[PDB]
């Protein structure tokens, strides 16, 4: 039961399930995996595709000779399993020049050389048919207030994000960019640290129909934030173009569990709301195999993260087809609330009687809202206890 | 010393130095203040001006006579003073007919009440000469997953703010509109919840010119976010139209503590910000004196926000203005920040071997940015501790 | 499916079902219920008891001829259901006379106050019937590093911990007091924030054995603590009098949300882990119905969390009887956890080469743990997904 | 100004200055330090001592030559600096072989080979001169609900603190323990989360006066909480044997920021409370010098722990000293919280009317508590704007 099929799109990064373990205070428990394995095991696995930063897939400083090397040999997985690669990324954060920011680098040198990075990894992406390109500054922050003059820096990171822009128009190709926000880590505060200062900052940008959000669960729970509510800003603003999906118990370190651990209810209401938008886009994990596990472990913790996807999908969709939940949506004003409230205008708004002098505010406030109700027949859904 | 003069701008709520002070477990332990009072022990105190929600000034229900005398007895007191009202908002939250939101209750006819309750006051904040008008959508928000379709909710809260748009146009007012967000507190989330948020949500309005932010300290630390980082993106985007100061302990149930209290570094911080980029507006102190006290802590707390504000300005401006502190900047590079990346553009970037095939990455990797010693001047300055 | 019996245990505050709504924004949204309607309305949904703070019961500032008249409706309604009480607790929090605390307010008097008010009630608990006798002293603490000494505040604890003690000894009663540790709200830092800090106090009383803890979901979870680790540290302390049970959301202010809200897969642990250790006290809901719910929603919400503990209770017990899961937890070595380290001595121990120089690290530190895939077992039961 | 003293005790661990800079995301930015360097560049700063972690000192693996050698270079380098060795730790958390804990490992011979491990290092520290003997047990949780039974758990872990007691006691050593709690990272929830869960578990060893805590700052402000008032309960109970100072900048990551950097209120408050109640032992930090750092940045960072320290000192002996502040304390009724409740005994209470019906509790509740001007004599004393 709950087997993952091509249309359910379930990509992994290549960081994730080849996560060696190495964390603040310890050593890695795992040895490297080849990506070649990890293409092959994940396509047993009913996964889609993958993904990748530059440096996962070539290391860093390798040879023109070498890099064709690693792309070949990728290729040929890609191509023994029918796994894609619907986006990539550049690794801005893990070598030592990055330490203060990629394209917010107080060093212009840096900037430049950044910049320079990711224009290589592009090439590379349209090349493997990628679709997105993700940019996650994990580095653009400070630790001090006096570091980072934060107007100059968002004044850097548009020019970076414009020059981007300007070179995939003028190379003809059809990939859009998705900033990833997050609110700390490794940065003591990370610039966008969430979906609304990244959704913001679009705006300014010089053509920002090219760029969305890739938003990540535990990254907005890390700042306490509801995770469904922010997709849903980004839904209503056109600019969902990925999703990062893992689990996160609570405010502290990026934990990047498996989906559907940490706020198991908030992972309900996530896949609720990306069927019932129709979001067409991959379901990408980025999320951590424990340090504690070996590879068996590794590829169940993958394993769990489309079937806990299934399982919520199976669910919410039972919800919200029950003619029970259905008549409790109508008795908690949910279609009212998708009617426009002045349809008729400002001026007859003014001079509706019944919105004002006319209105009887006790009889309107002694109606409840019957939301527990309705919040009970959603959590007997989720559990499957309906009777 | 730190005495608070007109120009400083300092302003206070009604709501503010008159909360009685009821708490989720606890009755009132002051009596209610007469607006008139609070005026003249404001002035006394040297602020310059106070802020009212509609329903601090007028109460609830009150006759048209009724309404005449308020105002008059309040305008007689601006008039005794000096004192100016920059802003209004409008309660959107106390009252049970807006328990499940006053734009975006599911009920369309709260949401048409809503509208004609803000609309009065508009015109009577315009009428005090108050240039801007706050918005705290409190109540506009959920507990439970189903209660709110938060896309749907987005549409009515868009509506409400364009149609208040169209009436300011309309009636040539100057007065522009600034939203404060908050995470949580009523509502379990509250729609949006961070400045980011809100500004992406302007930038969909049919007039984004005549809104912006009012964000609260306290309510971005609620989050966990970095206060100072939030304006420097408000103030990127010409966006910061009011401010809202206090304090705030980390993360738990808003405080609104004096300014200066809770989190003291970032205090600083944000006063080096606003005084840095020239912010013109008020100084705005939205915060509770806490119930252990009587009137005289009351009178003694408003006090303390200002003289907190003007400590951290003195040696903000110390800070800047150090020789040592200018070069410890150049050291870490903040000038060259604040250059362009790449103003020589994108073929000439792509053509120069020194930002890729010649960057000697170790060399920029060992290089130090020396954030600790500058840091440790702010420590010094802020302390007075320099030497 | 899923229905309350008197085995169960459930049991309700008066102040749970009976909250009118009013919170730090907002003026209450439900009118005042009677106990006795509350007594007669929870047995119809199948509780088990009810319990009361003395302002919950007899309202305050009551005369003799009151309090007799309160108490005998309330124990008619008692009698006409079969409900019991088996717990009471003081409120030392609501009354302006204790803004800063009851047993340790920094006036005397209001200490001695205080004291004075427990002992009357703990005379009713006992008339009652109670068992435990809880204590949530939510105004002992401070918003401000000065206000209160610490040390001296922990004396003024102990102090009347120990004189409550006495009083029972030196009238044969059976009660026994359990503290509830809150980490914040209302006060800014609340003394005994955790269940941790409350244990340790309880050691240094002069008679531990009459107290023990009685912690509440959402507190422990208002710090980001794991609520069933530390109901097990309470557990294995011989500590767990009583407990409060609910639902929170995040680090927040305390929501009360239902049981079974907030985190699902932490209350699927607690009752694990209640169930497995044989707790034999109250299942006591310690919950706030949302201010936007009518009466039926009040006792909609109250039959959840009795619906949720349940079927949680069936899926924990399904998860410990499935012989698979048995398999897993041996895989993981919980067995071993329960198995002495060094039943043989420390000599033994020290003598011992396979425990140092023979001890294959290596060897070791590769054996996976699987904890994964016992978690995706752990998640198919909560979710009835097995298969 | 601010220089430090050896009868100031700042201590440092080699891990500290020591630390490369790798992080969750970023490779070391740092060379490895020689111990023999970071003893004489601390002692030039005016540190007093140093502290290690056994494979800080020892390379893991190590010869018993090699470890001669390595002890008799960095004895030579306290020798000819005077710098003493107060405390040392074992590193249970880096290798592999700890994914699961040292004394709570699933597995038993990975507990009896931490226990030995241990025992190894407690023979050096005393050797060294060492006083107490840290327990940081880092990898001691979980990051599911299944992994581990935490009343087992706790049974592992009290086995072995009673063990090595066993030990300490056999061999006539004069070294004391000090279990460090903190709440996450890098397990998902580590077991003894705070200082209270911390000071529970040590009433119930074996020999409980042998067993302390050594509470960290950022440790406590990871789950919210205030650190000067834990300190003021393991003041309270006898159990502050040492203490590690740091900052920390909300609820996020361990950030081991200097001193004084992060809460620097809480940092007033606590170096008050130290200085105050006469602590005797080490000011031990436990910090990290940011990634962005080179070396001088090292020794910059941790003269500015000490630097901070001193300022504080200062300002707090200043604040107490004041004779203002001294009648401010009065008029907030700090000398009553320190006067017992009821020295005249629970009868004579029972019997007092004052405390009941004679008891005028609206003229009590009408009393303020000036705890708002005894704050802000607090702040102006903090930042030296007296006047
Ligand atoms: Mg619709
Ligand atoms: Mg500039
Ligand atoms: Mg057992
Ligand atoms: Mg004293
Ligand atoms: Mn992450
Ligand atoms: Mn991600
Ligand atoms: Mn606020
Ligand atoms: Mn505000
Ligand atoms: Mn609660
Ligand atoms: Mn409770
Ligand atoms: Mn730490
Ligand atoms: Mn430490
Ligand atoms: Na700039
Ligand atoms: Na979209
Ligand atoms: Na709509
Ligand atoms: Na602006
Ligand atoms: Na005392
Ligand atoms: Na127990
Ligand atoms: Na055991
Ligand atoms: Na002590």
């Amino acid at each position: 039961n709950y087997a993952p099929t091509p249309v359910d799109r379930f990509t992994f990064g290549l960081w994730t399930v080849g996560w060696q373990g190495r964390d603040p205070f310890g050593d890695a428990t795992r040895r490297a995996l080849d990506p070649v394995e990890s293409v092959r095991r994940l396509a047993e696995l009913g996964a889609h595709g993958v993904t990748f930063h530059d440096d996962d897939l070539i290391p860093f400083g390798s040879s023109d000779s070498e890099r064709e090397e690693h792309v070949k040999r990728f290729r040929q997985a890609l191509d023994d399993t029918g796994m894609k690669v619907p986006m990539a990324t550049t690794n801005l954060f893990t070598h030592p020049v990055f330490k203060d920011g990629g394209f917010t680098a107080n060093d212009r040198d840096v900037r430049r050389y950044a910049l320079r990075k990711t224009i290589r990894n592009i090439d590379l992406a349209v090349e493997l048919g990628a679709e997105t390109y993700v940019a996650w500054g994990g580095r653009e922050g400070a630790e001090s207030g006096g570091a980072k003059d934060v107007r100059d820096a968002l004044d850097r990171m548009k020019e970076a994000f414009d020059l981007l822009g300007e070179y995939v128009t003028s190379q003809g190709y059809d990939i859009r960019f998705a900033i990833e926000p997050k609110p700390n880590q490794p940065r003591g505060d990370i610039l966008l640290p969430t979906v609304g200062h990244a959704l913001a900052f679009i705006e300014r940008l010089e053509r920002p129909e090219l760029y969305g959000v890739n938003p990540e669960v535990g990254h907005e729970q890390m700042a306490g934030l509801n995770f469904p509510h922010g997709i849903a800003q980004a839904l209503w603003a056109g600019k969902l173009f990925h999703i990062d999906l893992n689990g996160q118990n609570g405010i502290k370190y990026d934990q990047d569990l498996r989906f559907g651990a940490g706020d198991l209810r908030a992972a309900f209401w996530l896949v609720d709301l990306l069927e019932s938008a129709g979001y067409s886009g991959p379901r990408h994990f980025d999320f951590k195999p424990p340090r504690t596990e070996d590879f068996d472990g590794v590829w169940a913790s993958a394993a769990g993260c489309m079937r806990n996807y299934l399982i919520l999908k199976e669910r919410a969709a039972a919800f919200r087809a029950d003619p029970e939940v259905q008549e409790a949506l109508r008795a908690s004003r949910l279609d009212e609330l998708a009617r426009p409230t002045a349809a008729d205008g400002l001026q007859a708004l003014l001079d509706d009687r019944s919105a004002f002098e006319e209105f009887d505010v006790d009889a309107a406030a002694a109606r409840g809202m019957a939301f527990e109700r309705l919040d009970q027949l959603a959590m007997d859904h989720l559990l499957g206890a309906r009777g």
